[PDB]
């Protein structure tokens, strides 16, 4: 059909508000490998039938880049808000990302069936915090198909149709991908200009690598191959591509022979932020761990890893993740998809270290590599992030105190309503990736939410602490901490480790040292 009858949208909501539930009602309503680039047909009330494309988006800050790329592939977005919850951290962050991509935003208040639902409140938040017309808000219940058709109409009537020329040089944005054992590395794309069909020879603009398309199509919801994809469409492309790192998200696919003038803007290679050592546990061996990682990696273009060994732990891997959730996902899937037993060290951020006789600043991804000789260090910088927090006013005080305990600098504070506070803090990421999520959760009864974004590196007074077990240091336990927090971390780690190690005939003396100086000791008496 015509592009004027096409609608490209996505759903963006704080986790738990009903994104998945709603995608089903939408598909179910219209109807009669992960879910992505879903094509639907909808006969509107105006009589015309429209071709709708549901682009699934990540929900965690760890996948922020990927989220932006998915938004760049749509013309609009459904901003799903839980009527019993109201606006939360991810709600605001995602809203602005959508705003930045110039998307028509359709707010939908979900769970209006719940006894705790308060649509009037949420409407007030939408207008005051988001600056949207509460009137545009679509009340709904994805749990009870209430408001589905109303959504589909808003999408047809509110979201503009794609604007592109199928006669112009191909220009397709890669917003997602996965590895198909049979089709190879598969790219989920948005076609801006031109058309693409099996047999065509494409080219990846960031690499200049060329391939020959083997198949094109979309999920309906099953992976259906079409004979082509044209400007405005959303689907997938296969072309005998070795792996997902060849079709990086945010990249542009054009024709090898007649390439488009410029690629879609905003391309960025994956950037690991948090690292950790993963070591084989129980009976699992190194090989089984290595083999499992190689297999998992095939379906994950962001993860990086390299062989690492420690005195006590033996051989493992130093793995880099996009964040904490990404690490968790990898952990669970490694033990659940390949059933390997692993112990994971405390995570760490990448530090920039300038040492006296080395011209170039060194990037430290493994604490073990942080210079032991503190005298040789000219300076060290660490990544900082801007943290946004939304909480009921009753907990603002405890949260504020938690944030400053963790070296946070308050930059702003506002009320989203008479009982809801909004906060912004600049914090070292190293402080955020250690017990911040739970602390913030327990003190707010799980009511406070937060989000954050990298704002760059800043020099800080950090130092390396080493752990000694019976006068013998285990490098895998050394860590970097701010000089002012050292004593506390030392105590925490010492007291934590004692209860982390079982008894034995010999007394186990645990020591946390600072450059040869023990600043925390803990001992677990012999085996009874
Ligand atoms: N009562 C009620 N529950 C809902 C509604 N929408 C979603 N839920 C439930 O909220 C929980 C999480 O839903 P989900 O779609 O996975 O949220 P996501 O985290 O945004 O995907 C599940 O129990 C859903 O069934 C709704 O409109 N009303
Ligand atoms: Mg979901």
């Amino acid at each position: 059909m015509e592009q004027k009858n096409v609608r490209n949208f996505c759903i963006i909501a704080h986790v738990d508000h009903g994104k998945s539930t709603l995608a089903d009602r939408l598909l179910e309503y219209t109807g009669a490998v992960k879910m992505q680039a879903v094509r639907m047909f909808y006969k509107a009330k105006d009589g015309n039938t429209y071709k709708l494309h549901l682009i699934d988006t990540p929900g965690h800050v760890d996948f922020s880049y990927e989220v932006s790329r998915a938004l760049a592939a749509c013309e609009g977005a459904l901003l799903l808000i839980d009527a019993s919850q109201g606006i939360e951290a991810q709600t605001v962050a995602n809203f602005w990302k959508a705003v930045e991509q110039d998307l028509v935003i359709i707010p939908v208040i979900n769970k209006i069936d719940l006894p705790s639902a308060d649509v009037d409140r949420v409407k007030k938040q939408i207008e005051e915090v988001l600056g949207l017309d509460p009137e545009e808000a679509i009340l709904a219940s994805a749990k009870e198909g209430i408001g589905i058709e109303e959504i589909l109409e808003a999408i047809v009537n509110r979201i503009p149709p794609p604007k592109g020329d199928p006669q112009k040089p191909l220009k397709a944005l890669i917003f997602d991908s996965y590895y198909d054992p049979y089709r190879g590395a598969v790219a989920f794309v948005r076609i801006f200009d031109g058309e693409v069909k099996p047999g065509d020879k494409i080219m990846l603009m960031s690499t200049g690598k060329e391939y020959e398309v083997t198949e094109v199509g979309a999920q309906t919801p099953k992976m259906t191959k079409f004979d082509k994809l044209s400007a405005g469409d959303v689907g997938y492309i296969a072309a005998s591509i070795k792996d997902v790192r060849d079709i990086r998200i945010g990249d542009t696919i054009t024709h090898a022979k007649n390439p488009t003038k410029e690629p879609v803007p905003g391309f960025q290679p994956a950037k690991p932020m948090v690292y950790a050592g993963i070591y084989p546990a129980e009976d699992t061996t190194y090989e089984e761990l290595r083999d499992a990682l190689e297999k998992y990696a095939i379906n994950d273009a962001a993860i990086v890893y390299e062989p690492e060994s420690s005195p006590a732990l033996g051989m493992g891997f130093r793995v880099g993740f996009l964040g904490l959730l990404h690490m968790e996902i990898v952990q669970e899937r490694l033990e659940r998809e390949y059933g390997v037993k692993i112990i994971t060290t405390a995570p760490n951020v990448i530090y920039r270290v300038k040492k006296k006789f080395t011209d170039e600043v060194i990037e430290v991804r493994n604490p073990m590599d942080f210079p032991d000789n503190a005298g040789l260090i000219e300076y060290v910088e660490e990544p900082f992030v801007l943290v946004t927090i939304i909480t009921p006013k009753e907990y603002v005080g405890p949260i504020i105190q938690l944030c400053q305990e963790k070296r946070g600098i308050q930059k702003n504070m506002t009320y989203l309503d008479p009982n809801t506070v909004y906060l912004e803090y600049e914090m070292p990421l190293s402080e955020i990736i250690v017990d911040f999520h739970d602390k913030i959760k327990s003190i707010s009864r799980g009511f406070a939410s937060y989000d954050y974004e990298f704002i760059g590196y800043r020099p800080s007074d950090l130092i390396k602490l080493t752990v000694l077990i019976n006068k013998k240091p285990v490098d895998a336990l050394s860590f970097i901490v701010h000089a002012d927090r050292a004593q506390k971390f030392a105590r925490r780690v010492a007291e934590k480790l004692r209860e982390t190690i079982p008894r034995q005939l010999f007394e186990v003396h645990i020591q946390v040292a600072k450059g040869g100086k023990v600043i925390a000791s803990e001992r677990i008496k012999p085996l009874r």
